[PDB]
């Protein structure tokens, strides 16, 4: 299924009846609207004016269409924060932001939470019961414009309850955070402030508290709106959208109060904001890397316990990255398939036509702004005529899961201890090594059943917990772990077994000293896997284990015990990509070495083959093979679909 | 007439008859003195000590020099900033700056305006009547060190009644800013704030309009002096020193109330700060890029209204660059006879003597801290001595007109929508081609007559107003417009029938989308003109006009109709070069392929070669051609000067 | 001698017992303790507990160890910033710092003072007359993390008060900043305020004022606490541990309150921040660069007046640099026997164990946190073992003397006028080009005695003071004045007669220009000595001499007459080593081209051999010479120590 966000608010009236016309014409079926109309819904303090809303609703349910309500609270009205200056967030500078853009509140303040509560409810009250009306969305994507972590005194005092509720003593927090160094010793949870503007670095185990509390704060915030959703409007299912590549809120915790994952895909921006070599910046500046969007669907795929949507698809040109290039001809039907076949419930385009005024007037839609169809139409009405004609398979759980820790993230953040250690950048260079493989992925958080996979990939999970170490304990395949992972305990302390730590209950080995090394610095790692430079991280392991690599040193950088490796290095992309293929290969996965551009995903017993360009390229497809879109010769910005 | 930029206040009472004896051996006829006296002038508040000045005054009248003074607002004694703290301006980072360096003052300060009043009406009564005083230098430098914008309290309040004056109703500003986006929505101006430190990107409209209040903010803290000083010294010329490379503040907008122009030429600062390609960031070290300053000395002319002093010009090494090398030998005078070719009516040097105390203690002057004469000393009496035999003939118009705007750099300031987008880069592309031709320029405002021109470039004009299209409608020879242009209304938002806007009228085409490129990324644009390779910025033009440079998909790059011609993506140098001789060509100019280094400028009949070097390089000069200075073969540094 | 940094308080009680013995047994005799244990001292307000440490101390003493005590000013509980809030430093941008790291206090607060002096008299007190407390570090590393120049309320007033005392009359300090310029003039020091957030540049003079002060208060501080040790604890040394590449506080002048002069090395932490060639930064990875730890146990041996200890010595990774490679095997004992050639008393390890909690929990120690022995403990231990067999002939004064200075290094802070302008690059230049000859260098400051020096190398001496030009006539072999000599009056103003300033009483020369140039460009300088390509800084200089090197144009490079030698320009690696190996010769000094690993320091009759990799190197050993330790062949991270 296709949608769209709508934004009614942005045109004449006159314009609303042409324009749920034309989303039916061109094959749409959801559209979302209301996520920034506050100040429209309430322009004066008190005065509700649900005129124009019920409207549109009214306009859209016309058509057949189903709508997608968001609520206002992102962006608050400039009176409502005239009213309470305590909801402007102040930043890691300690500067109090101001009025103009969006996102400018605080999940700490007590007196936003109960405006949002009230907003709410009414909206939820008002539409709940609507049949137009499939469900929510809540606020519009949390966090964006570093948002999620707030230094106000709200958030000082706000932390100090959470850290009681998880120390109960004080004596308990400085035992934790190891408070006897640097004399940094606090005699009640009074005392504790919030770990920014410190004279030197701040306590690591203090500015991960500091995080978890940060994202819980966004949780909350969240389950309150989620609460009058399930008691004013039964029925109508709540989602959220969330962002790519963005850490700081844990979205596996969040989306335990949603029916589904939801998540807003521009790949353009994503690629021009990742630094990747420089010939790939320029091949990839109009498509994407290949691996951008699909991490993401996998990943929300997992976030959403197996069900997600693209709220947000890119049609067009955005306004944000440094750099904006148009998606080649045909990139707009691309990714749409590609969510698709990731499982996307449905892929809606944001937006339905291009704005000529404020911020992102230079953001595109699948209309231009004098209401001719812009290129993104076109290519969004052919998928709408292609799907109709092509009922999809159900999902099948994938061969390989990857093992994906927002925790991790936070930990790495307060802690690289090497300038390129790169949480993302890992947990991505895996990622890309499965997918280079031809090999379908799974994204699911520690602890999740590793039940049916071939094996599995765990980047790095720096805490090990019991829950985690059972499922890895319970697998029924080997399962690789990255380095860095079992090296600190629940309070950010080092293992008294050192690292691995748990994990040594399964691998008899230790990681006595590591090493962050400057770029260019590489030293070979070999054995029968191959020969493979390597640099930026090392571990030195003390074990009885061979070595499956040795370095120059007679250091080992590979080890594996019964079903369990351990990588002591950074790798390379050659090396992921080898030990990936000869764990599949012994798991009886076959594997195919697919060319730069190429990418395959599964859906039941069908096959999409999606070409990144520039180039065409034959899709890998066994002979007799059933093509139901396309032809074996994929030509750039093109794809295929077949029966294997 | 050569002058110089001289300290009395700096130096011992009894070197003030030597230097003026000095200044006039020398060849040099004015001396501008006093704009940063004010704490000499009245060291304790109220009480004003005009002996120092009297003396100084009347010593350089002694030797027949003509003074040319300038009111002390620049720098307001610690005193007065101690008294009144809301004088002190505030970044755009929140923090109050303090006293200690100059230009600690906001320009919408009601007091600094009392304040000003006061001192400027002082001083003109006292000497505005004087004989020897042929003229005033309002403040120094308006904006130097980013001051144009200020973010103070006073600034906020300036700012809503300059809202008020503009858009009459809120409603007004709410329709023109499109405040309907993210819940922007404005009850009234007292709720509209500065658009600075907003969560996430600030409205453009917004953003503009305060860039526009920030410059008419100057240019009426200025017209107060200018009033004063046309009350109160009625006959003496009023003028104000711009910057180079310096867009804050509308310099033609502003000129309107002064007499004529004025400028500060540090071509070797200027330089080492311009992203130049690695060879000739070296080679042009020591004696500025050919055209860094004839664009200014073009520019300013045309802000003058055809009147431009270059009050202060480079004599040795400045001391705030980055890297601050010595003018190479000859460059001084070289860099002077090129400000008089370009019409400057008198060529001002800063300073007389280096400094041996305080910030600038490193910067040089035409004598050394021991009073020695230095190098810039001698290259300047040269003039002075050659100036006497060669009285110049007037200055003629330009063959081209070069169309600059201030609020174009406004718009790509607020909306660059690409990173490397660059109005100053953009049009300082264009000069270079036309100078590289060997043609002269005249630079004019939007709206300015375009009569009598072979033909004009618009390097870029996103709002295109009606004088600007009647100027280009009643444009006598071809009108290149750049890309980006009649892309924006006056609101910032996007011409209902999409860019080019207004320029429609001219040319059937429309810009249905652009695109921002990554730097790298590539493309060939070819045609009867040649193959170019293009990137940074592009746009997809559809017309029924056949492209006269055409991309690889087809999409067309350069497109004409008439005497109208629209460049949708940003030009290399080489097309620039192309296409602008192919213009003149068409014109029935004549036009040269002059060698990297050289430049010329016309002056009635006679013809100006100035050599930057590093070798030595043949005159284009006609045959019989009759030298009036130089000879054929011009040295490096070294410059030509005939009868064509 | 041996020791080691222990933290008591980060272990339970038990395991002190056994770190003690442990201690005796590796072969250590020194143990520093206490400096980071105010909070654990003094938890509640008031209430002091020593039990802990005097168990400590007891433990330590029984197995025979030498206890230094720190005195903990450097990180206040806290309990006590919480009733004291002036005591939080406030940072350049204006922001007041907080709790959560170390160093968080003002040197200027009062009220610390009377905090400091509490506590210390209390320490002093207790353990003063100890026999096993052997003496006292004061603090620790006073300006870690940018810390000497605060800019709070305290800060300003208390700069007042010293601008008074240096200056009289406010008369006087008008005239040395020369506050004419920019109407700077101030009518009582209670108008001047601290030089910072100025629009513009600062008053360079007033700059340096305040970095004079600056440090002042920092020696104040210090002051203090070394009064109340001599006074309860005497015949207990006392020092300080300085930083490596620190110029902000004057070592010199602080160090003449203490016994000696200690110092922190951390050769890879050092090496990684340097901007090395690409090709060193790798090479030098893992054993820093050969000159790193060498150049500053010259220079504390100097600020100790020719005693220091390193109280901190790597022992493996540290936590704190972008990159944090672990020392290549034998680098630990390396660097050890490197300090005691150099002349360290003692080299005392930071840490014993590494710590499993906080901040600095991925910085190793002697030992793992599982308390298993770390690579740095057994080499270690075979320094130990090496130098019971090894007692080791005096220090004798080294052939070459490196004039050093402070006051210098905030000189240049404050005027670089150049960006690639580096008083410590240059400084450590010239030192490298001393070490890559083989000869050993003594580092002193202005105004000490080169009696008994074969020649002496002054990087860059801007103030010449009258004690340091007596030195330098008194010289009996020549000194070799780099650029920018004598360029600065004591109150930053360019002398009357030019640069060289007082240095024009040895050498007839004026420097009546010079030129800071962007990298990449360079010009041969040629003479009997070689061609030598320059850039960066250049001078022109003014003299009837013949220079010994001169430019393409004709102007001199480096300049003698008699004894005394100067350059006019930044020297290459290649001059500094061609010119000072000329000066050896001439001085009768041998000198060896030594491979770009190796390096060589004497002591007594003994020579010592330091390879710094990553290839084996023969030790240039006279024939017949006695090898003490290791071979002629000198492995990699290895060394060699004969009787020559
Ligand atoms: O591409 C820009 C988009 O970024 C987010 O997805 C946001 O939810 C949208 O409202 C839009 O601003
Ligand atoms: O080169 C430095 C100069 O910069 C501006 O031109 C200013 O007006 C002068 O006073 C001087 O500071
Ligand atoms: O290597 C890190 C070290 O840095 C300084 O030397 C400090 O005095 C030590 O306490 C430790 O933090
Ligand atoms: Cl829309
Ligand atoms: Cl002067
Ligand atoms: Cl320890
Ligand atoms: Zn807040
Ligand atoms: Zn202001
Ligand atoms: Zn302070």
């Amino acid at each position: 299924m296709l949608g769209v966000c709508y934004y009614p608010e942005h045109w004449p009236k006159e314009r609303w009846k042409e324009d749920a016309r034309r989303m039916r014409e061109a094959g749409l079926s959801h559209v979302r609207i209301g996520e920034f109309a506050w100040a429209l819904l309430e322009p004066e303090p008190g005065r509700l004016e649900w005129g124009w809303l019920d409207e549109a609703i009214a306009t859209l349910a016309a058509e057949g269409l189903k709508v997608v309500l968001g609520t206002p609270t992102a962006t608050p009205p400039k009176w409502l924060v005239d009213r309470y200056p305590e909801i402007l967030p102040v930043d890691r500078e300690g500067r109090r932001r101001r009025f103009g853009g969006r996102r400018h509140y605080c999940f700490s303040s007590p007196v936003y939470r109960e405006e949002a509560r009230r907003i709410v409810t009414l909206l939820a009250e008002r539409y709940g019961g609507l049949e137009a009306v499939a469900g929510f969305q809540t606020d519009n994507e949390y966090g964006c414009h570093d948002t999620v972590r707030c230094y106000c005194p709200r958030c000082q005092e706000a932390f100090r309850g959470w850290l009681e509720a998880r120390y109960g003593t004080i004596e308990a927090l400085n035992e934790a955070w190891g408070t006897a160094f640097w004399s940094q010793r606090y005699r009640s949870f009074a005392e504790v402030e919030l770990p920014h503007l410190t004279v030197a670095e701040p306590n690591p185990s203090h500015l991960l508290d500091y995080y978890r509390f940060a994202s819980d704060q966004v949780r909350a915030f969240n389950r309150l709106q989620v609460e009058i959703l399930r008691a004013h409007a039964p029925g109508k299912f709540v989602t959220h959208n969330f962002m790519g590549f963005f850490t700081d809120l844990d979205a596996f915790a969040l989306a335990q109060d949603l029916d589904f994952a939801s998540w807003d895909s521009y790949p353009l921006g994503f690629t021009d904001l990742m630094p990747l070599p420089p010939e790939e910046k320029l091949r990839y500046a109009r498509t994407g890397h290949p691996d951008v969007a699909a991490f993401h669907h996998d990943l929300y795929r997992g976030v959403g316990r197996g069900r997600f949507w693209v709220m947000e698809q890119q049609p067009g040109p955005v306004n944000w990255a440094p750099h904006n290039p148009s998606p080649a001809p045909g990139m707009v039907r691309l990714w749409t398939w590609e969510a698709l076949a990731h499982g996307a419930e449905v892929v809606s385009y944001f937006r339905w036509r291009q704005a000529p005024f404020a911020q992102e007037q230079m953001h595109a839609g699948l209309h231009r702004p004098d209401s001719a169809p812009d290129q993104g139409f076109f290519e969004a009405k052919r998928v709408a005529e292609e799907l109709a004609a092509l009922a999809l398979p159900p999902v099948a759980q994938a061969p390989v899961a990857l093992v994906f820790d927002y925790e991790a993230a936070w930990i790495y953040e307060v802690q690289p201890q090497g300038a390129e250690w790169s949480y993302l950048g890992l947990v991505y260079l895996f990622y890309s090594a499965l997918r280079r493989l031809g090999l379908d992925v799974d994204v699911v958080p520690p602890g999740a059943s590793l039940r049916g996979y071939a094996f599995a990939v765990v980047p790095s999970l720096p805490i090990v917990r019991e829950e985690a170490l059972e499922a890895f304990r319970e697998a029924e395949g080997p399962v690789l772990f990255g380095p860095r992972s079992g090296s600190k305990t629940e309070t950010f302390q080092i293992p008294k077994e050192l690292p691995p730590g748990p994990l040594q209950a399964l691998l008899p080995l230790k990681v006595v000293r590591v090493e962050s090394l400057p770029p260019g610095l590489l030293e070979v790692a070999e054995g029968a896997l191959g020969r493979f430079p390597l640099g930026l991280w090392r571990e030195w392991v003390e074990a009885p284990l061979k070595p499956l690599l040795t370095f120059q040193d007679g250091k080992g950088a590979l080890y594996r015990e019964g079903r369990y490796l351990y990588l002591a290095a950074w790798p390379s992309p050659e090396l992921a990509g080898r030990l990936l293929s000869a764990l599949a290969a012994e798991a009886g996965l076959k594997v195919l070495s697919l060319p730069e551009g190429l990418r395959l995903r599964r859906r039941g017993t069908w096959v999409f083959a999606f070409n990144y360009g520039p180039e065409a390229v034959e899709a890998p497809a066994s002979e007799g093979a059933r093509f139901l879109l396309g032809s074996r010769r994929v030509g750039p910005y093109d794809l295929a679909v077949w029966e294997e």
